[PDB]
């Protein structure tokens, strides 16, 4: 129960907005799991500052996510471990975008999936639709972020069963005990030592890439036949950018879409009176 | 029903995408208790008149909230009951805005109380604030809404305390069951009678005031403490309408960062602010 309510605007860049919203600090043991991927991201140090750089275009935006819902902000990094904020980004199961949704679950969540639109590549809706997801993961292992982010990785039925294997055995049931597979074993680890580096990276040598505390992009309200040509043509846009803010069109080809686009801010007002 | 973005279009209004998220007709029970609230209703029918009139500046914001949590949609009837869609409601116990915090509770969400700022009045973070307590009320209570209404109006204190009362005694312990005090008896069955108005209105022979689905505020950053009446004067706005959009200002000074201004005239004021 630390509620911002809107404060955090005063926030200098989204690291420290990031830092002030954690809630699993408190808690992390000492397991050499812990150990062992943060010895990962100090070796590969490349990869965190790639994600994050990436990651500017999105992050302000999945920071106001979780903090009007009073989410874990630790959360905000679950895309650096899914997909290196590339939300292009396609597992070998079909786990698309950068909270990496299978096409099922997808489709549970109503993110659709046409041969042009890819509803879980969506900025916002895929965002939304897995902040629920958590929520509710969370809600149905009373309240354990543990259990929900492996659920989220490995499905609830998965870690259901592997706790009732455990009360058989007569095992404990928490979530560094549960006979889960290799990469359920190591996805809860690879977000608490991401999120310890995130909070003191002074204290392992690193330098995060300073990202402003400030939107990036707005949606705009467009009409059904506008292709991203027309838009960046428009407002003198890099066509490359508004496909990194709309990576739901494959083909960059507007079509089978909302009639919502993502703009820069700066060139939002223009966007906005241009085009609604 | 998980919504998505591209059913919107379609809809007519307000009404029809709220209906479309509605997730506690299913269970609703025949107690009389509604049907007593339901007849207030349709005696009294200016009330939701009123309240929609009003709502229609808010109505759509908090509509969308609900949709992305896939919470509820009932639940953007609550402001009805609680304050007639008014965030400048205030009852004698201080329950302020649109969704009637209490001070202490207020406090608790850091909805911040001075002599010229009242967080609980202001619309995006007194609704955020509330859809997270009626979450947390819901899981708190094993995901029941009934007992998760009635928590948010009695207090989550009191409402545990009447389920161990009844435990004890070996008597159920749902919210109708529960003797609670009789605005909480009332709170319930007046939301549940409400959204079977809003539901069917057809069926009562009311006709709801047309709220179009469409935003009617957005958001713009402003990064210093300008009078809501100079904002009003650049942008050729009614200072009232930029009040009922920024109610959390007693002062109109602003100082106390984000300003909700009318969509047709957000781009000019997102470029000049
Ligand atoms: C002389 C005469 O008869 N005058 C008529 C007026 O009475 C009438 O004004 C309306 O009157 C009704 C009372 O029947 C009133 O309804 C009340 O509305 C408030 C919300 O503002 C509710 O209070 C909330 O209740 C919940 C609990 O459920 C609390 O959680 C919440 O905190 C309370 N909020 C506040 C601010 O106190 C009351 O419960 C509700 N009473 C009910 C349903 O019985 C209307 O508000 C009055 N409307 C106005 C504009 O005054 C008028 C019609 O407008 O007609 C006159 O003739
Ligand atoms: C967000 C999401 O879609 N989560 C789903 C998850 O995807 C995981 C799968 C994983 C993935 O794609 N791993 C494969 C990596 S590799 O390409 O094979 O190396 N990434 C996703 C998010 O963590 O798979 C499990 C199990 O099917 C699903 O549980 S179910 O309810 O039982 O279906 C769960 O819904
Ligand atoms: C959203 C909110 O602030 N809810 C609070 C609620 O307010 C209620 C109070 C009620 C109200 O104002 N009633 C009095 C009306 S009258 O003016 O006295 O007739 N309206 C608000 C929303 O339903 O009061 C209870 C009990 O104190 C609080 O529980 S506590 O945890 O035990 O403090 C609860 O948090
Ligand atoms: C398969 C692979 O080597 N992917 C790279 C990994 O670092 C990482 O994989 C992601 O692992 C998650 C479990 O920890 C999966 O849930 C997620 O689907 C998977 N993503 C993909 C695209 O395979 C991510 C990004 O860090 O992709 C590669 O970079
Ligand atoms: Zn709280
Ligand atoms: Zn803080
Ligand atoms: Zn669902
Ligand atoms: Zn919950
Ligand atoms: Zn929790
Ligand atoms: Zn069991
Ligand atoms: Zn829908
Ligand atoms: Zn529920
Ligand atoms: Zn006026």
């Amino acid at each position: 129960h630390h509620h911002s309510s809107g404060e955090n605007l005063y926030f200098q860049g989204i690291w420290d907005r990031m830092r002030d919203g954690f809630q699993l600090q408190d808690a992390i043991s000492t397991n050499p799991r812990i150990e062992r991927q943060r010895l990962w991201f100090l070796s590969n140090q490349s990869f965190l500052e790639q994600s994050s750089a990436r990651g500017s275009l999105y992050m302000h935006y999945v920071v106001e996510r979780l903090e009007e819902r009073n989410m874990p902000l630790e959360l905000a990094l679950l895309p650096v471990i899914e997909s290196a904020y590339n939300p292009f980004a396609l597992s070998r199961s079909n786990a698309a975008g950068l909270w990496q949704f299978i096409p099922a679950t997808g489709q549970h969540f109503n993110l659709r999936q046409t041969n042009f639109y890819d509803g879980r590549r969506d900025i916002t809706a895929s965002t939304n639709a897995a902040l629920t997801y958590l929520e509710r993961l969370h809600d149905m292992f009373n309240g354990d972020w543990m259990l929900a982010l492996a659920a989220y990785n490995a499905g609830e039925g998965t870690v259901s069963r592997a706790i009732e294997r455990n009360e058989k055995l007569g095992l404990p049931t928490d979530y560094w005990n549960l006979p889960l597979p290799q990469e359920t074993q190591d996805y809860v680890p690879k977000l608490l030592a991401l999120s310890q580096i995130v909070m003191a990276p002074d204290s392992y040598g690193i330098s995060l890439n300073p990202i402003n505390n400030e939107p990036y992009f707005q949606a705009v309200r467009v009409k059904r036949g506008i292709d991203l040509s027309s838009v960046a043509a428009l407002a003198n846009l890099d066509e490359d950018e508004l496909y990194q803010l709309n990576p739901a069109y494959k083909r960059r080809v507007t079509m089978d879409g909302p009639q919502q686009l993502l703009v820069p801010m700066e060139k939002a007002a223009f966007l906005t009176a241009s085009l609604d």
